[PDB]
C-alpha cells in the first residue's frame, strides 16, 4: 500500500486520470486550431495565437492534475489520446463556437469531479479544483462568449471584412 | 441653532439634499448601464468602462455636495433611491441618448439651484456650483454630443460593424 | 438561452441580485454615518473616516457580485434602494452598535447564499463567497467587536472625554 | 453572550481547542526530535534542522488556530501538553517514520474537523482549513514520503554511509 | 560514557532539564495571556503583543538551555507541560502581577541553578547563566515593575479609562 | 491548389505529418517518465526533471515541424496519439535505456525524411532538418550514452546507493 495516501478514493484517482486525458485532448484540439489559422489560405494571426495560448493552458492544467495525483499518492495512468474532431475548422466564428463547446465539456467534467469529491468527503480535492480550475474555466468561458458576440455582430453582409477586423482589433497579434 | 450656519437658507439646504438624491440616482443609472455592456451577449468593453467611470463621477459629485452641506451647517437628509429607468439599455446609441437626457436633467437641476442661490444672495453656493459643477457638466454634455454624432455616422446599413468600430476606435479599452 | 450559463440556478441568480441590493443599502447606511460624524456639532473625524471607508468597501462588494453575475451568465436586476434606518446616529457607541447589527445581517445573507449554493451543487458560487466575502466579514465583525469593547470601557462617568480619546487614539485621522 | 459570535457551534469551538493541543504536542515532539539529532553521539545537522523547522511550523499552526478562535468569538482553552512518545528517536529512518505517523494523525484531525464544520454548515471554518492547513499537510506528507523512499534506498548493506549521505546531499545544512 | 562530557555533573544535567520545563511552562502561560487580551471582549492589543513577545522570549530561553545541554554532553529529557494557572487573566493589572510572580519564580530557579553550579565548581554553567539569563531577567522584572507602577497610578476612580490609556500610550501597538 | 507551395512533394508533406505524430508520442512518453520519477515511492527529483525537460523539447520539435509544414504550403493532419509503452518505468537505468531506444527511433525517422528530401531534390527540407534536428539529436544521444555509462558504473553491489548518487551528483535538482 501507499505510504502517503490518505482519504484518497480509488474513484477520485481514476477520475483524475480521465480528466488528464480530457485536458490533453483539449490541448491537442487547440494545437490543431492554432495551426489551421496559420495556414497561408486562412492567415489570421491573432486567431492562431489565441488558440496556441489555449493549447499551452490546457497542457498546464493536465500537468497540475498529474502533480496533484502524485501528491495524494495516486498513480498516473495514461491512455491513448484521440485526435481532434475536425481537420479544418472553418471560420473564426465556427472555431470559437467549437471552443466554447469544448470548454463547457471540460467545465462539466470539473463539476462532476467536484461532486465526486464532495460525495467522498475529500476536501483537499474539492479545494484543489476550486482554487486552480473552476474560476479559471468560468473566466475563459465568459471571454469566449464575449468574443462570440463581437464576431456575430461583425458578420453583417460583409463577413470577410468583419473577420479581418475582429482579428486585427480584438485579438492580440504582432 | 447651528454654531456655524450663516447666510444659508432652509430652501438651499433642502435643494442641496434633493440634488444629492439626483446625483446618487444618476450614479445608480450609470452602474446599471456599465454592467449591461459587460453582459456576454452585449460585450462592448469600452462602453462598459465609459459608463462605469460616470457612475464614479456622479458618486463623487454627491459626496462633494454632502461635504459642502456640512461646511455650511446644513443637515444631510437622505431619501430612498429609485432604481434606474430601464433594466436593459439597447444599443450604444440608445444608451448614449439616455445618458445625454440624464445629463441635461442634472444640468437643469444645477442651473435651478444656482438661480435659487442667486435669489437668496448666497454667493458661496453660486461659486461652489460654478467652480465644481457647471463647467464639468458642459464639458461632459459636449463629449456625449460628439459621441452621438460619431455613433450616428457609423450606423449606415451595417449597424453591428459600426457599433464595434466605435467601441474599438473611440472608447477606451484594455 | 445564455451562451455561457452553466450550473447557475435561477435561485442563485435572484439571490445574488438581492445581495447586491443589501450591499448597496449598507453602503448608503455607511455614507450617512460618515457624514453625520462630519457635522460641526458632532466633529469626530476618525469616526467619519471609519464609516466612509466602509461605505466604499460595501460598494466594492456589490460591484464584485455584479461582475460575478455577468461571469456566470446571470442578469443583473436593480431595485429601489431604501434610505438608511436613521437620520441621526447618536454617539460613537450607538453608531458602532448599529454597524455590528448591519454587518451581522450581511453575514447571515452571505451564509444563506452559501447554503443555497451548497444545496444547488454550485461550487463556483461557494468558492466565490469563501474567497472574497466570508473571511472579510469575520475580520470586520471582530474589529467592530474590539472597538465596541474599547468604547464601552471609556464611557466611565466621563462620556465626552472617553469618546474624544477613542477617536483620537484608536481611529485613524489626519 | 458573545457580541461577535455567529454560526460558530460549541462543537467546533471545542474541537478547535483540541486541535490546538494536538499541534502544540506535535511541535513539542519535533523539538525533541531536533535536539536528539544535535547530540554529539548522533550529530546529523541536516536532520536536526529538518525537525527544528517542523517544530516552528506546528507552533505557527497552533497560533493560527488560536487567532481564528478569537476571530469567531470562541474561547481558547489550554490543556496540559503531554511529553513526546520517545526520549531517543533511533535512526533517521526511525525518526522519519515516526514523523509521517504523526503527520497522518494531524491530517486525520484536520479532516475530522472539516467534516464537523461541513455537518454544522460552517463554511468559514471549512474555508479556513482548506486555505491554511489541508494542502500544507498534503505537501509535507509527500515530502516525507519522498524522504523515506530515499532513506530506504540508501540503507543497502552500509547503513551508516547511507545515513551520512542522505543528511549531506538531501537535507539542508550549513 | 560520553565522548565530550567533562566537569558536567548529573545534578546540573537534571536541573537544566527541569529549567527547560519551567521555561516552556512560562512560554505557554504567556501564550495564554496573549490570546486572552486578543479576545473581542478584552481587546487590548498592546497587552496582547507584550505577552506574545514574552512567550517567544521564554521559548528561546528553553532552546538556549537545550543547545547548552548538548554542548556539554548532557541528555535532554522532556516532561509533560502543565497548562497555565488560569483560563482568564482579569485586568491588565491582574495579568502584570501574575507575570511578575512568574518571572520571580524563573529568576529564583536561575539563581538556584547558579548556586548548584558554583557548588559543583562548574564555571562554564555559571558563565552561561550570567551571560544569557541573569541580567535579561533583572531587566525584564524592572520593566514589569515600572509597568505595574504606571498601571496602579492610572486606576484612580476611572479604571477603564486608565487601562485604555496605559495600553495606548505605554504599550507598543499598530 | 496552394498559392505558395513550390517544390514540396506530397510524399514529404505526409512524412512530415507522421514525424509530428512521432515527436508528440515521444513527448507523451517523456511526460509519463517524468511523473513516474515524481512518485513518492520512486522519488528521484533529478530524473523527473530530466525527463520533463525532454517532454518539452519533443513538443517543441513537433511545433517546429508544424510551422515548417505551413511555411511550405503543406497541410497539418493530426492522428491519434498512442499511449506510452509502459505505465511503470523501473530503475533510472531501465528508463535511460528506454529513452535511448526512443531517441534512436526518432533519429532514424529524421534520417529517413532527410533521405526522402534528398531523393525529391528538396534542399529546403534537408537544410531544415540539418539546422534544427540532426545535431540536436546527436548531442542528446551522446548525453544519454554518457549517462548510461555512469549509471552502469554505479550499480556495483549497491544499486540503491548508486541510483541515489547519480541523481544527486549528475542530474540537476533543486
Ligand atoms: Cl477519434
Ligand atoms: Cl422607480
Ligand atoms: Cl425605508
Ligand atoms: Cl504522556
Ligand atoms: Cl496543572
Ligand atoms: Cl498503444
Amino acid at each position: 500500500s501507499s505510504q502517503i495516501r490518505q482519504n484518497y478514493s480509488t474513484e477520485v484517482e481514476a477520475a483524475v486520470n480521465r480528466l488528464v486525458n480530457l485536458y490533453l485532448r483539449a490541448s491537442y484540439t487547440y494545437l490543431s486550431l492554432g495551426f489551421y489559422f496559420d495556414r497561408d489560405d486562412v492567415a489570421l494571426e491573432g486567431v492562431c495565437h489565441f488558440f496556441r495560448e489555449l493549447a499551452e493552458e490546457k497542457r498546464e492544467g493536465a500537468e497540475r492534475l498529474l502533480k496533484m495525483q502524485n501528491q495524494r499518492g495516486g498513480r498516473a495512468l495514461f491512455q491513448d489520446l484521440q485526435k481532434p474532431s475536425q481537420d479544418e475548422w472553418g471560420t473564426t466564428l465556427d472555431a470559437m463556437k467549437a471552443a466554447i463547446v469544448l470548454e463547457k465539456s471540460l467545465n462539466q467534467a470539473l463539476l462532476d469531479l467536484h461532486g465526486l469529491g464532495s460525495a467522498q468527503a475529500d476536501p483537499h480535492l474539492c479545494d484543489f479544483l476550486e482554487s486552480h480550475f473552476l474560476d479559471e474555466e468560468v473566466k475563459l468561458i465568459k471571454k469566449m462568449g464575449d468574443h462570440l458576440t463581437n464576431i456575430q455582430r461583425l458578420v453583417g453582409s460583409q463577413a470577410g471584412l468583419g473577420e479581418y477586423l475582429f482579428e486585427r482589433l480584438t485579438l492580440k497579434h504582432d
